[PDB]
């Protein structure tokens, strides 16, 4: 971006006075002008405007006229005014961006709330009020009373709605719990600015609908720019969002304003209304006098005497109000009307005639005031500003208004906060003092014409009378500031450096193009091109660049120099690129200037005392010019020893001013210079921000000491108190002296936690004070830590610190929230090696909270680390915990990972079989450089095989190899492939599937999960492909199963994966493996595909791996060289990280690849949806529109034209694609397809599919990394694994010749990434933790008998060989052997005694063991032994279908089934609609959840799309857990619950309720039929199949499609005739063994499994007989089976003494509802 470019003096361009950069060369005064000189006291007069006609239409509408709605507003108000009846139309009627030039007082308020009803009323209800939660309205004013007086007058007006307004600004931030609960939100232009600027504005900025700009002359004042700013960022937004706001303006009658219509985008024919001082609300007459010389006593005695003239003018019913500009000038304005009243005759007096009493009666009557009320009040006098009480301010406010109180004198505070007319004002001088500036000025534009708008009470007044005092070189100039002719300019040039990095730091601003470009959004623009003159460029220049594209670029270039000298932003001179420091962004968020950037980073130190950081504080250029005067430097001198900070920097110079006044406002120190204290005031307003800035400059720098100095400064000036004192002094409700009597004592506060509040009160002396000194003490905040620690790596430790809170929790005191700051520092406190944001939440207040993280240890070891939890707001609010490193061991160092040469690549030629080769030459003519090493060990040698690469780096096909010699070396051979994954073994089973037998005919299968179906599976395929858990089921029985023996070939991929959940199982099956393998004799080959491992020796050896077959590559290694890039977030709520992330990833996929595919993953689905929208928009802002499009939309049409997501064919029509589990497969396969051909550029992904998306990119952007669990009501981390996938999905080799990565994060994770991203991973075993399932599996199989053997299995397991390498991990102490078999045996024996307990197994001696039923029927059914052990103390003689599902939803396996957010409503919503209600149900547990799904399964409730993917979870297991739930009533007798259950299985087959119609069951089917049914007879299915065809036909009533699908449901209904005999009935006594045999026949052969649309897998008929006794509810025998046509069952059992023996033979089924026989019979 080269172009022709110079530096400017920016202070040439800017009008230096700013607010009053008289543009106006010469004031026209009106007609009627007089100007009598008296030698100063002049009279420039002019005359009050006379009324105008009402000729055009024009009137004052009737309230009752207005829409019926918009009248709520106007109550109290019978008609509107002229102005607002024109601007009803327009504003009521209309979404038009409005601007009103209006004169002072003319109105203003009413039609801007004119404009906010009409959102208010666009969100209505039918009967429902309004909806809060949809629309947020927003009004800007210039001043902080204005502001004030806004929120209550608008709360007053529009209550009715249902509406909450509410102010924001104030001295708080960061505190946002109302801006959420708060529909119209009233601040200043830079409360709002210090607002959008935060990251993720759009929390606060997407609801913005309105946006009011009240008094818009704000744009001529030195804060002017910001609202500029404002306007800019919103208007660039609405075209970034799409999402159209309004913008409203106000202003006053004043020049230039169709320049701020063409900035507001108001129509000049619809939007632009102007109003010239004839519609000024009371007809103004007004004089302005000057001052001839310098006299002092001549200019304050000559304004009291214009002032005691025109008050003693309007004597009778008339209000002459004046306004001063100091506190110290009203009160001499009293004392000096009242003294020359007096000293010439007293005259003036009674003002109020009747003197007697009338409005004197009730001064008299209500005096009990203080300072100079009580005095001036019966006197008629008064006096207003904010060094007073509420009560009194309010009291003459009203009595004010009462029209009893006659004279009143004010400052513009009175003007800008409250509605308070009067008949005439008097502008006592216009010399004010600026701080900033640090000298006396001229009053700004808002100030004289909101005061001079007062004049005239709206309804009680015919003409009003504005009267100004100033000097004579002034006069001109107010002439135009009052008759509009005062031009209204734009001071950005001064302002342009800081703004500009306010929007680099945005990110809104990424070159200096868009910088100019931005520059063209804003007023100064419109007005250099409209004036260029007064702006310093020549009307030639203007023809040359009639855009001002060469004065937009030196603009934005000296502010970039500028930025760049400061180090806020690096901006380069050829590219003209812009990159954010730290340093700019804390910057612009703390609203603070770059010069003073500059001085903290060339002062702020590591080292740094308290009394430099005063000093440094003091140095800020926000007091850059503030001057020491000598009528204030002995009172600085009294100050200076009167604070505890030396002030060593200088004397009595304005750094020392600074610091001792700041000091002065911490000690709570009075004043009484007037100027000193407007300086402290202005000092203490700004050190909070300035401070909170130090404090995080400080904090990312890792500088521990400065840290917590700076934060302890921080709270002791936002609370008022240093740190010498006690922290009982931030209770506000405690005394004073109780306080200083408690500090008087040298107790320390600490104490009074454990001290009686008796003795409390006897130590203070005061006993009443004792109680509430302890309610106090314990209502302050201590927070419990506890830490846990076990070793990663010899850098790296994960700790796992838990934090218990220990204080009452108070909403007044502590309100919803309490905020922390997690440190980790070193053994010197010096470096802070870690930090975190803790927050602790009002509703979690009492539960305890686990916070997991990292921090790094280098060699020599410290004795011990610290770890501080430190309150952000409380001070003496930290609690510190020593983390000792001396029991610790260092994991045993890993060794280098195994270097791949620069070899010449392997063609495919080298593989020799042909049509082997036809396969790979499709592909790629010769390998990538580690699979060409790697396929001389693999392919050609056959040995146990371990690779260790970067995932995605075409892996796979190692295994592939290793197979070919496999297939070449037995014809249906017999090997299997493990994936810990389910969709990534489906992509490779489709892969190889078309690999070989679709192309090599040799049939390849994939394990699907049925005990039947799999175990006939397993003998077809030459190639077997399962998961970790389908694969341990089938193999846990290995004696047994032939299948299992005869494996020529184990390969198991992605095996790092035994570090995560579900990874036990991998372990335990690749051991049983290993095992095996020892055992046939005949070596089963074993091949290990994983990503860099660090360990990779240890799981090597794991699985026989010998050294020259260890293939382990440093993860920089790849074959596609990846650039990764992390990027932090220091932004805690996670709901506004990711709105702040928005932007970064449209940036991101510009900067690394503008033109090539992406994949951006994120948390959610949502997510993936308003990511993919958000992109669209920006692109469509950007206008590239097509960028990411590169194909036609005829093109796409067709394909897009089959998927039913609208808001999908929207955005995949305009170039993106998202992928989230909310839609069908094959919506999935064709986003992946569009995407891989290159039509789609960019494909956004929910976290949930990283595993199963066969799409590779050229760039992998990740999001937030964290996801939300509700089961702790927080957010987890992603796991490593996750991550490292979608990492591994940028490497492509197809094409590009890099692979791009950005990960962003927290700020609190960034480095842990960095970290585990850019080396080899450590992995290890969770054996340990899930070990008892695989005992009680083994026993059962016999394979393991006694403590001996069981202790000789984990010789087969990873875990074995990481507990000595890394013992501390798993808490052992110690490395020799003796320690090991120790913590063997103590696992072992603890596995067994849980076992036992269980009821799952016996012990006897300590050897032997031996499986128990209920252990027996836990690993026939692969179910954990805690739910058998629940089950079996749970289920009763007597339990219904109610507790079957109850039961039933308390397994273990469901606890894995999550709460996510938001999901805790929808469960609450859930539980009203079910049939069955639960009381004491909390629904955070996931048992709970599972319950309420059932229910909603069996009613045919349709849900969520997590929801139900949730419900499909559950029913995977649901027939497993009831079958056993059968079994175990089986074992115990009971014979009713077990029919029960039956029916409970046959009821969640196909979602019907015990009760329901069995016609529910056939499809295409609703309610309305079987009520037509069952009220005309047909009740049962049997009548369905027994009706003939046409009278059924005709009964059905529905299309033969319909038709079809019933009769197949129809026919698909076993019809199942029972035969059963009492073998040698004739030969049965008591005791005697009785066997009745049971015989079934089935008509149809197996024409299809179990038909159950609402059931996932398909499932095949089960079977169960039962002989039961109807009254002793006693089960004798049971059998399940499965039937084929035949059968042949056999039931022996006992038999009791002679008597009535009549038994039932049941017949149920697990599958259908109404195929169930019930045959009673007798025997003796
Ligand atoms: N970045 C780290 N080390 N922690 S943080 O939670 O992300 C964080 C949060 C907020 C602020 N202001 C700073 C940092």
């Amino acid at each position: 971006a080269l172009a022709p470019r110079q530096v400017l003096d920016l202070e040439d361009l800017v009008f230096t006075q700013g607010s009053h950069f008289m543009a106006n060369k010469r004031c026209q005064l009106p007609d009627g002008s007089f100007r009598r000189q008296r030698k100063g006291y002049e009279e420039v007069h002019v005359p009050a405007l006379k009324p105008k006609p009402f000729g055009s239409e024009e009137q004052l509408l009737p309230v009752e006229k207005l829409p019926k709605y918009a009248q709520a507003g106007f109550e109290g108000f019978k008609t509107l005014n002229r102005i607002q009846s024109k601007l009803y139309r327009a504003a009521l009627e209309t979404d038009e961006n409005l601007l009103l030039c209006a004169p002072t007082g003319a109105g203003k308020t009413n039609v801007a709330l004119m404009c906010m009803l009409r959102e208010i009323g666009k969100h209505i209800n039918m009967d429902g009020t309004i909806n809060v939660d949809d629309f947020k309205i927003i009004y800007i004013a210039p001043m902080r009373s204005l502001v004030q007086e806004m929120v209550g007058s608008f709360g007053k007006r529009l209550a009715t709605y249902g509406i909450t307004v509410a102010e924001l600004t104030g001295d708080h931030q960061l505190c946002k719990e109302e801006i959420s609960a708060t529909q119209i939100i009233v601040c200043t232009p830079e409360k709002w600015d210090i607002i959008t600027r935060k990251g993720g504005e759009r929390t606060y900025t997407q609801l913005v609908r309105l946006i009011i700009l009240d008094e818009i002359h704000l744009l001529h004042d030195d804060r002017g720019p910001v609202l500029e700013a404002l306007v800019a960022r919103a208007i660039r937004n609405i075209e970034m969002t799409q999402e159209d706001v309004r913008l409203i303006g106000l202003s006053a009658t004043l020049p230039n304003y169709e320049d701020v219509a063409t900035f507001l985008r108001v129509d000049p024919a619809k939007g632009l209304f102007y109003f010239d001082n004839s519609f000024r609300p009371v007809p103004l007459e007004q004089t302005y006098v000057g001052i001839t010389e310098k006299k002092a006593i001549k200019r304050f005695q000559i304004m009291n005497e214009i002032v005691y003239e025109k008050i003693m003018e309007h004597a009778g019913k008339n209000q002459v109000l004046v306004f001063v500009h100091s506190r110290k000038e009203t009160g001499k304005t009293a004392r000096a009307i009242r003294d020359m009243c007096l000293e010439k005759d007293t005259l003036g007096l009674f003002l109020r005639e009747g003197s007697a009493s009338t409005e004197v009666l009730r001064t008299e009557a209500e005096q009990c005031k203080n300072l100079e009320l009580k005095d001036l009040l019966p006197y008629g006098f008064a006096i207003h500003h904010a060094g007073m009480t509420r009560v009194d301010r309010t009291l003459v406010e009203d009595l004010f208004a009462d029209k009893h109180i006659q004279v009143l004198v004010s400052t513009a505070t009175l003007a800008w906060g409250v509605n308070l007319p009067a008949h005439t004002v008097i502008i006592k001088g216009t010399q004010v003092y600026s701080p900033e500036k640090g000298r006396w000025t001229e009053l700004g534009a808002l100030d004289i014409l909101q005061m001079l708008g007062r004049a005239g009470r709206p309804q009680y007044d015919t003409k009003g009378e504005g009267i100004l005092i100033t000097s004579h070189g002034e006069l001109q100039y107010y002439l135009s500031l009052l008759n509009q002719q005062l031009p209204i300019e734009s001071q950005m040039v001064s302002k342009l450096p800081d703004m500009l990095n306010a929007e680099i730091v945005l990110g809104n601003v990424q070159n200096a193009k868009d910088a100019v470009n931005w520059l063209g959004y804003a007023y100064l623009y419109i007005r250099m091109l409209r004036s260029p003159t007064l702006y310093g460029i020549s009307h030639d220049d203007l023809k040359g660049d009639p855009l001002l594209d060469q004065r937009r670029l030196d603009l934005v270039h000296t502010a970039a120099l500028m930025l760049d000298k400061n180090n806020l932003v690096k901006y380069d001179k050829k590219t003209g690129n812009f990159q954010v420091t730290e340093l700019g962004r804390i910057a612009s968020h703390y609203y603070i200037t770059n010069d003073t950037v500059q001085t903290y980073n060339q002062l702020l130190k590591p080292t740094l005392s308290e009394i430099e950081l005063f000093r440094v504080f003091s140095l800020s250029s926000e007091f850059k010019n503030i001057t020491v005067r000598e009528e204030e430097k002995l009172e600085l001198q009294k100050l200076l020893e009167r604070v505890p900070i030396p002030v060593k920097e200088s004397i009595e110079e304005p750094s020392a001013k600074i610091n001792v006044l700041l000091q002065a406002f911490i000690s709570q120190l009075k004043l009484e210079g007037f100027a000193l204290m407007a300086d402290m005031v202005y000092v203490t307003q700004s050190a909070g921000r300035l401070m909170r800035a130090i404090f995080e400059i400080v904090l990312n720098r890792g500088w521990a000491q400065l840290t917590d100095k700076t934060l302890n400064l921080c709270k002791m000036i936002d609370k008022r108190m240093w740190q010498s004192m006690c922290p009982l002094r931030q209770f506000r409700k405690l005394p004073e002296e109780v306080v200083k009597k408690i500090e008087k004592k040298n107790f320390p506060f600490e104490r009074l936690y454990d001290l009686n509040h008796n003795e409390i009160g006897e130590l203070i002396r005061m006993p009443k004070m004792g109680k509430t000194i302890h309610k106090y003490v314990h209502l302050f905040p201590k927070l419990e830590l506890s830490v846990h620690l076990q070793p990663i790596t010899r850098s790296t430790l994960k700790v796992e610190l838990t934090i218990t809170p220990d204080f009452q929790w108070d909403e007044k005191v502590h309100g919803s929230s309490e905020a922390f700051w997690i440190l980790v520092e070193d053994v010197d406190s010096e470096v802070i090696l870690h930090h975190e944001y803790f927050l602790l939440k009002a509703k979690y207040a009492q539960d305890e909270h686990l916070i997991t993280f990292f921090v790094p240890v280098f060699e020599p070891l410290p004795p011990q680390y610290f770890i501080r939890v430190v309150s952000d707001r409380w001070l003496s609010c930290e609690t510190q915990l020593p983390v000792s490193f001396r029991h610790l061991i260092l994991p045993e160092k890993y060794p280098p990972p195994t270097e791949l040469l620069d070899l010449q690549p392997l063609p495919v030629s080298a593989l020799r079989n042909s049509a082997f080769e036809s396969l790979y030459q499709d592909k790629f003519p010769f390998f990538n450089p580690i699979q060409t090493q790697v396929f001389n060990t693999v392919y050609n040698s056959d040995d146990n095989v371990f690779v260790g690469a970067p995932t995605g780096s075409g892996k796979t096909i190692c295994a592939e190899f290793a197979i070919l010699r496999m297939l070449l070396q037995s014809s249906e051979g017999r090997c299997v492939y493990i994936t810990p994954m389910e969709a990534l073994a489906e992509q490779v089973y489709m892969d190889w599937y078309e690999k070989f037998q679709d192309r090599l005919n040799k049939k390849v299968v994939l394990l699907t999960g049925e005990t039947s179906t799999d175990l006939k599976l397993l003998g077809k395929g030459n190639i077997i492909i399962s998961t970790p858990e389908k694969w341990d089921i089938l193999s846990r029985r290995w004696k047994q199963r032939k299948n299992v023996q005869n494996i020529n070939l184990f390969v198991v991929d992605e095996v790092h994966l035994i570090g995560g959940e579900n990874g036990p199982v991998l372990e335990v099956i690749c051991s049983r493996m290993r095992y095996i393998s020892s055992q046939i004799e005949r070596p089963i080959r074993i091949v290990a595909l994983s990503s860099s491992l660090s360990n990779a020796k240890d799981v090597a050896h794991w699985l026989g791996c010998s050294a020259t077959s260890t293939f382990n590559f440093h993860p920089n290694v790849r074959p596609v060289p990846l650039e990764l890039h992390i990027q932090g977030f220091n932004i805690s709520h996670t709901q506004t990280r990711l709105l702040s992330m928005a932007k970064p990833v449209y940036h991101a996929i510009t900067k690394h690849s503008p033109k090539k595919p992406v994949i951006v993953f994120v948390p959610s689905r949502k997510q993936t949806r308003l990511t993919a929208i958000d992109i669209l928009t920006t692109c469509a802002a950007d206008i590239q529109r097509q960028r990411f499009l590169h194909c036609t939309e005829k093109d796409l049409i067709p394909y897009l034209e089959k998927l039913s997501d609208s808001t999908l064919k929207e955005t995949l029509l305009n170039g993106v694609g998202y992928l989230h589990e909310g839609l069908s497969p094959m919506e999935r396969r064709l986003v992946e397809q569009l995407f891989s051909s290159g039509a789609i550029q960019v494909v956004v992904a929910s976290r949930s599919l990283c595993w199963g998306m066969n799409v590779a990119a050229h760039l992998v952007i990740i999001m937030d990394t964290q996801y939300y669990n509700g089961k702790i009501h927080a957010y987890v981390d992603y796991p490593i694994y996750d991550v490292l996938q979608m990492v591994g999905h940028a490497n492509r080799p197809l094409q590009d010749d890099e692979g791009r990565c950005v990960i962003m994060c927290q700020g609190s994770k960034k480095d842990f990434f960095k970290k585990f991203l850019y080396e080899p991973l450590p992995v290890e075993s969770h054996l340990d933790h899930c070990m008892h399932d695989h005992f009680n599996a083994e026993i059962v199989t016999k394979t393991i008998e006694n403590k001996q053997d069981a202790v000789d299995y984990l010789t087969w397991t990873f875990l074995y060989r990481r507990m000595t390498q890394n013992p501390n991990y798993y808490n052992l102490q110690g490395i020799s052997h003796r320690h090991l078999s120790d913590h063997l045996s103590e696992l072992v024996e603890q596995t067994l005694s849980d076992l036992e307990q269980s009821k799952c197994i016996s012990i006897e001696d300590e050897m032997d063991v031996a499986p128990l039923n209920l252990g027996m029927i836990a690993a026939y059914y692969y179910i954990n032994y805690t739910t058998i052990e629940l089950f079996s103390m749970s289920l009763n003689a007597k339990t219904k279908v109610r507790g079957l599902i109850e039961i039933i939803s308390n397994a273990a396996e469901y606890e894995n089934i999550p709460i996510r957010h938001h999901e805790d409503n929808l469960l609450r919503q859930l539980a009203q609609k079910v049939p069955h209600k639960l009381n004491n149900p909390k629904f955070n547990d996931p048992h709970v959840k599972t319950n309420l799904l059932l229910q909603a399964h069996l009613s045919r409730m349709q849900l969520s799309a997590e929801l139900q993917s949730d419900t499909e979870e559950i029913l995977s297991k649901a027939i497993r857990l009831i079958q056993a739930c059968v079994d175990v009533l089986s074992s115990n007798g009971w014979l009713s619950p077990a029919l029960a259950a039956m029916e409970l299985a046959q009821m969640v087959t196909q979602a019907m309720w015990s009760k329901d119609s069995y016609l529910k069951q056939l499809p295409h089917f609703t309610s309305e039929h079987i009520k037509r049914c069952t009220d005309k007879g047909v009740e049962s299915v049997f009548d369905i199949m027994e009706m003939e065809d046409e009278e059924r036909n005709a009964l059905l009533q529905l299309t033969d499609s319909q038709i079809a699908d019933v009769a197949r449901f129809c026919n698909r209904y076993p019809n199942i005739e029972l035969s059963y005999e009492v073998v040698d009935k004739d030969s049965i006594r008591s005791g005697g063994p009785v066997v009745v045999l049971v015989q079934l026949e089935r008509e149809e052969e197996v024409t299809g499994p179990v038909i159950a649309p609402l059931f996932p897998q398909k499932r095949e008929e089960g079977w169960w007989v039962v002989i039961g006794d109807a009254k002793s509810n006693s089960l004798i025998s049971i059998k399940r089976l499965t039937l084929q046509q035949k059968a042949k069952v056999k039931l022996d059992f006992v038999a009791p003494a002679t008597g009535a023996h009549n038994y039932t033979l049941y017949f149920m089924s697990d599958a259908y509802m109404g195929c169930d026989q019930e045959y009673k019979f007798s025997v003796d």
